[PDB]
C-alpha cells in the first residue's frame, strides 16, 4: 500500500544522477551511467539509510532526458528490490507533463515524485495548492514529497500552504529548508513528515522529538557514516535526556558545509546548486558523481574551491564516524 | 536563406495559442483550437502585420504537450505559406530539449525560434552566453529571437550578454522590454534588431531611427489597425520630422494599457501573465484566446476586471484607427 | 556597574512612544504624553516585567525629536528607579549622531541601547562590525542590544557579523527575528543573550534551555499576563521536562498573532511596522498608544482591521492568564 | 523669488562634500574642507554650468553634522553670490527634522533642496505624496527637487507618484535614474523639469527635446568640460537635426563609466555609493573630495580600482574637450 508519514523515519538521501565523461556536451544522448547507480544504490541501503530521494535540483531533474530518467529509475528500482522506499523527481513546466511522467515512474516501481512546482510563471498560493491537489487526483497510489525550494521554485511554500497539504493524503512528507516557521507548520499540518535538512535535524528534533523523526541529507554522498551516527544518537537522546552527542555531530557537520556556500549566501548557491554538489562529491570521493549536463557546467573557480573543501571536510566525518560505529 | 537583422520591419505581433473549451482541465489532450489558429494568422497577414512571433509566456509554451506544438506550428505554417517571417518558441529546461524542439519546428517551416534561458536554476552570464552558442551551433539553419524577460527565467539579459549575442549571426533580433538602456545595448549590439514593445516604439525610434525599424505587440489581437497605424505614421515621421501623429498613438497605447497591470506592478502581472493577457483578448472580442493550461488556470477577479477594461480600451482603439487607415 | 548576559533573563517588553492627540500633525512639537509613559513602566515593573526596551521601529525612534527622545527616557528613569534594567534606541543615520544621542540618554540613565545600523546606504559585515566597535569604543559604559531587522536596516546580520559582536564586551544582547540559524548563532557567538521573539520563545528555548531564558515581547502591551506566564511556565518545563503547558501558551499567542500582518507577509508588515502596532495596542486598551508622529501616519484600512483583531485576541489572553497567575 | 521648471536648464552637478584628511575619525567635529568647498563652487561657476545640486547620497548628507551642513551650505551661498541656483539636501528620518534643516538651509540662502523620503520604514504611494506635501506647505518658498533613487529610500517613485509631485508648485524638478518610463513621466507631470543622468541625456533629449533640456552630472567633479559640450552640441543639434557629435560625446562618456559599477551591479555600486565617487573624483584630480565620514569608510580594493579607472577616463575626457571648447 501507498507510504504514509507514519512510515518516514530517519536518514533519508538524496543521490545524484551519475554521469558519464561526455554528459557536459549537448551532442551526448546516454550520459546517465547506470552501473555507478546501482553501486551508490547498494552501499546506501548497505550503510542502513531509511529511504532514498532523488531528481531534486542537484539530481538535474532539470536537464536529464526522459529516456535517462526511465533509465535511472528501472536501474535504481531493480537494485532496491523493495528494501527501501525509494522518491523520483518530476517537477516540470506544466501540470499535464508532470502527470505523465510520475505516471510512468510510478509504474517502473517508484514508491512516490519529490515534486516542486512549474516555475516559468511564478505560482500564487490557490494555484499551487490546485497544482498538488491535481496531481495526487490524477496519480492516487503516489505518495509525495513536497520540494519546498523557493529559490528554484519562485514560490515561497507560506503557512497556509502547509494547512491545505495536510489536507492532501497522498502528501506525506516535505524536503524542508530554514526551520524558522517549523514550529508553526507542525500545528498546521498534523499528516506531514517535515524532512529539515541534517545540520538543522539536531535543533528541529529538540524541538519536536515526536514529529521529528527524519531528516534529509545530500552530506551522505560523501560518505553517510555521519547520517547514520547522527540518526542514532539523536534516538537515543530522545530517550535519555542526553543531547552532548548528538550536538558535536550536529557541530562537525555544519563546519564542514561551511565553505560550500558561495559568500554565505544561499542565492549565490543556487545559481550554481548543480555543479558545487557534484564538485564536493567528487573531492568526497565515495562517489563519482560527473560533470554536469547543460546548460549548468561552469562554475567559477573560487566557488568550486569552497565545494571541495566541504567534501574533503565530510569525507574526514566519514573516516571518524565509521569507527565510532 | 536564413533571416538576419536586416530583414526585421515594422509591426510583429505575438499570438497566443488558442484554446478548447476544455483546456483548463488536466484530463483533456488536443486543447489547440487549430481553426481558430489558422483564422487568426490569415487575419494578421490581411492586415499587413510584418511578421509573427509566438509561444512566449502567454503564448502557453510551458503548459502545451508537445503533440500540440507540432499541430499548432504545422497549421500556422501552412496557412502563412512563406508569406511573413514566423518564429515559434522552443524555451525548456535544459540545452538538449531545447535543441530537439528547435530543430522538429524549423524542420515543420518556422524561419526562427523566440528563446528565453532555461530558469529553474538561475542563470551566470557566461553559462547564458554558451546556451545560446550551443543552440546556434546545433541548429545553424534557425534564427533566433532572445525573449529577454528577467520575470520568467530569473537571467537579467545584462550589457555584457548582448555584444556577446551580437557575435552570433543567428542571433537577429530580441523581444526587449524597458529601453533604459537601449542606447547602449544598440551600440554593443550591431547585427541585432531590437524590438521595443509597441508603447516604447515611439521613444525608442526617436532614439535611434536607423536601427529601430520593428517593435512587438500583444495589443494586436485586440485589433491590429492601431499597431499599422503607428508604425505607418513613424515611417513618416522619420521622413518628415513631424512626430506629433505618432506620439498621439502611443499616448493612446498607454493609456488603454493602463488597468493591465495588477497595482501598477511588472512583477504582479508577471505572477497571472497569461491568464491576464487571454482575458483582455477574449474582452477585445477580435480572436478568441480560450481558457488557460493547468497550472495557470486561476486568477484574482480585481485583476481580471483591469485586463478585461483594456481589452475594451484596445478595441476602441482598434475602432478609431480602422477608420483612418 | 554594566549589564552582561548574565543579567539578561526572563520576559523583556518593547514600549511604544506615547503620543498626545496632535502627534500626526507636523506642526506639534512636543508629542510625548509623559503621564501615560511612567503610568505604563510602573505597570510593567508591577507586572514583573524583567527588562524595558524602547525606541525600536514602533517605538517611534525615527520620528520623535531630539528633546521629545530626552524627556521620554528622564520620565523613564525617574519612574523606573533603578528597578529594571531600561533601554534606550539610538539608531541614527551616522556613528557621530549614535554616538552623540547615546551618550546623552545613558548621561540621563539608561543602561543601554538597542541599536540598529544606519540604512541610508546599505551597510556590508566590515562597515557594520566597525560601526559596532566604534559605538562600544565611544561610549564604554552602555549596554548594547543589537537590532537585527534587515527590512529597516538592509544589512541582513549573517552569521560571521555574529562571531564578530561577541568580542565586544558591550554587546550583551540581540533582538533576534526568525530562529532558523539560532542554533549556530549561538554558538557562534557565546557572549550575547539572545531574545527570539515571544512567540519563538517556546522553540527556542527547547533547543537551547541553557542559553535561551529570556525573550522579547509586543504583545505584553495588550496585557503582560501571557508573557509572565510563558516565563513562568517555560522555568517549570525546563525543570520538570513536561512542555505541554508551555506549548498551549506558545500556540494562543501564534493564534493571535496570525491576523496581525497584512496577507501574512513580513515585508508588507514592515511598512505599515508602526501603525499596525499602535493600532493594536490601541486596540487591546491596556494603553494608550496614540497617533503615529509623521511621517508614517496612514495604514489601508483592511490592515488596520487585522491588526485590531490581534489587539483583541492578546487582550484576551491577558483576561485568561490573569487569572492563572 | 522662487525657481520654475522653466529656470531649470543645461548641466546641473552634484557637488561632493570637501573632507578634511581626519573625517574618517568618529571623533572628529570640523570635518568640512570650506575652503575646497569654495574653490570647486567658482571653479563650476566659471567653467559655465548652469545651477548646482549637493547633499545627496555621495554628498554624505547622511553623514554629516548639522553644524557641518550649515557652514558648508554658507560658504557655497557666500561664494555662488546669487550667480546660478544652488539646491542642498535635507533628507532626514522624518518629516519635522526635514522641515527644520529645510527652513534653515533656505534662510541661509539656498534656492531649494535635493530631498529623497525617509526610509527607515519603507514609503507607501500615499506616505511618499503626503510627505513631499506637507515639506511644500512649511516651507513654501522653497523649491524642491525629488531625488528619486529607490536603492537609497526604498520607495520606487512610481507613475501614479509623479502625477501628484506636478500638482505641487514646490517641486520643479527631479534628479531622474532609467528612462525607461521617462516617456510617461513627463506626460503624466508637465510641470517639472527632469534630470536624467548625463550618460541618459542625449537619449532623453532626443525622445522628448522640448521638455528634455537639463540634466545632472557627477562626471563633472572629474572635469566639467565634458558635460559642457554635451549641453552645447545637444542645443546644435535640436537646432540642425544633426545629432553626430552629441552622440559621440555621449559614448565616450559611457566608457568612462563603464568600470564604476563593482561587477555592472546598480546595486552593489549603491552600498558603496559614498567611497566609489569620491575616490573617482580623487583618481581624476580636479578637486580633492577627501576620505568619508563614518560609518561609510570601508570599500573592497577591487571595487576601488574600477572607480580610479573611471576618474582617470572622466580626467582624459576634460582634456580632449577643453580644446574642443576653445
Amino acid at each position: 500500500s501507498r507510504l504514509t508519514a507514519e512510515d518516514i523515519n530517519g536518514a533519508w538521501t538524496i543521490m545524484p544522477t551519475p554521469s558519464t565523461p561526455d554528459a557536459s556536451d549537448w551532442r551526448s544522448t546516454a550520459t546517465v551511467d547506470l552501473e555507478e547507480t546501482a553501486r551508490i544504490v547498494e552501499e546506501l541501503i548497505a550503510a542502513g539509510v531509511n529511504g532514498i530521494l532523488s531528481m531534486g535540483t542537484f539530481g538535474e531533474c532539470a536537464t536529464l532526458t526522459w529516456d535517462e530518467k526511465r533509465d535511472y529509475v528501472s536501474t535504481i528500482v531493480e537494485t532496491i528490490r523493495g528494501r527501501v522506499p525509494y522518491f523520483c523527481g518530476t517537477t516540470a513546466l506544466n501540470t499535464r507533463e508532470v502527470i505523465r511522467q510520475t505516471r510512468e515512474l510510478i509504474d517502473i516501481g517508484a514508491n512516490g515524485t519529490m515534486l516542486g512546482v512549474p516555475m516559468w510563471v511564478k505560482m500564487d498560493l490557490p494555484t499551487a495548492v490546485q497544482f498538488y491537489r491535481d496531481v495526487a487526483d490524477a496519480v492516487p497510489e503516489a505518495a509525495i514529497a513536497i520540494y519546498a525550494n523557493p529559490e528554484a521554485f519562485k514560490f515561497d511554500f507560506p503557512r497556509p500552504f502547509w494547512a491545505e497539504m495536510s489536507k492532501i493524503p497522498q502528501v506525506v512528507t516535505a524536503k524542508y529548508l530554514g526551520i524558522g516557521m517549523l514550529d508553526l507548520d507542525l500545528r498546521l499540518a498534523p499528516n506531514i513528515r517535515f524532512l529539515p535538512h541534517e545540520d538543522d535535524y539536531y535543533a528541529a528534533a529538540r524541538i519536536n522529538p515526536e514529529r521529528i523523526t527524519a531528516f534529509w541529507s545530500s552530506g551522505a554522498m560523501c560518505g553517510p557514516a555521519t547520517a547514520i551516527m547522527l540518526r542514532d544518537e539523536v534516538v537515543r537522546a530522545k530517550s535519555t535526556g542526553d543531547w552532548a552527542k548528538a550536538k558535536a555531530i550536529s557541530d562537525d557537520m555544519r563546519a564542514a558545509d561551511s565553505t560550500l556556500f558561495p559568500r554565505g549566501d544561499f542565492s549565490e548557491f543556487s545559481k550554481y546548486n548543480i555543479g558545487l554538489e557534484k564538485a564536493r562529491m567528487d573531492a568526497a570521493g565515495w562517489l563519482k558523481a560527473g560533470p554536469c549536463r547543460p546548460p549548468y557546467n561552469l562554475v567559477p573557480e573560487d566557488y568550486l574551491a569552497g565545494a571541495q573543501k566541504s567534501g574533503k571536510a565530510w569525507a574526514a566525518l566519514h573516516a571518524k564516524y565509521s569507527n565510532e560505529l
